[PDB]
């Protein structure tokens, strides 16, 4: 597509003119010892989170970043990772947030990849420094607590989260404590990212796509706003709904429930 391409194109495109090739991942362990032949790396965490405020990095940090890396404004950008390409759909998101034009996504990440026994390298990696500059925050796909708070029965809430954190059973996936309330937001509807991927990883046709979102009740005469617990599954399905579905008003709740659970005063809905 214009915004997913194939692990054979992918392939077929390791060293294409203008393309790039990015892994992310929130702990980029995987990247220093096997990637793609020719890719660089951003780490999550330690390059696109902020050092002291609860935040990623805006604007100017994002430039300096992208331009220490060698990444330029009329690159293709191709980005994959582990973790279910989480973290590259996070990614992803950050670059059409600061107005990132030719941004494609590796269908099935760094897993489809492997499964296919495509070829991996562990050459180190560097490109000559670039002179990125980054466009202003572009909002329209990011929403804030208080338009979050501001919706509830005006927009499609999608909780992307397990049913049992969804429901308010459980506080957090299989680890560990993330706020101090359990459940989602009133009239949230919960379809778990992982509904919408294939069994190695891929993104699944439109068609089963519109299907999932319907069945579960997603108002297409609505606005939507999808939530996770730190914006790394949500936007995932945002990437679905909009990029692939192609809804026009999607925001992405990047504050998510450890945000959300941690507000005094804040509605909440237990159970499913």
């Amino acid at each position: 597509c214009d915004v997913l391409v194939s692990a054979d194109w992918a392939e077929s495109n390791l060293h294409a003119p203008k393309v790039v090739f990015v892994e992310v991942d929130e702990d980029t362990s995987a990247y220093d010892r096997d990637h793609i032949a020719g890719a660089i790396k951003l780490d999550w965490r330690t390059d696109l989170q902020d050092p002291v405020k609860r935040d990623f990095v805006d604007a100017q940090q994002f430039s300096k970043l992208l331009s220490e890396r060698g990444i330029a404004n009329e690159d293709t950008v191709i980005l994959y990772g582990g973790n279910n390409n989480w973290f590259a759909a996070y990614a992803y998101w950050y670059f059409k947030l600061y107005g990132h034009e030719k941004v494609k996504l590796l269908d099935g990440g760094r897993k489809k990849w492997e499964l296919d026994g495509r070829p991996l390298s562990s050459d180190p990696v560097s490109r000559p420094v670039t002179s990125y500059t980054a466009s202003p925050p572009d909002n329209t796909i990011r929403a804030f607590r208080d338009e979050v708070l501001a919706a509830i029965n005006v927009k499609n809430l999608i909780d992307v989260r397990s049913p049992d954190e969804f429901s308010g059973k459980i506080l957090a996936p299989a680890h560990l404590e993330q706020s101090q309330r359990p459940g989602h937001i009133p009239g949230a509807i919960n379809v778990p990212w992982s509904r919408a991927a294939n069994e190695d990883g891929t993104f699944k046709s439109d068609e089963e796509l519109a299907k999932l979102y319907a069945d579960a009740g997603l108002d297409n005469s609505k606005e939507t706003i999808a939530y996770c617990r730190i914006g790394e599954r949500s936007s995932h399905t945002w990437f679905v709904l909009r990029e692939l579905l192609g809804h026009q008003n999607v925001k992405n709740y990047d504050g998510s429930w450890t945000e959300y659970g941690s507000l005094v005063g804040a509605p909440i809905e237990l159970g499913s």
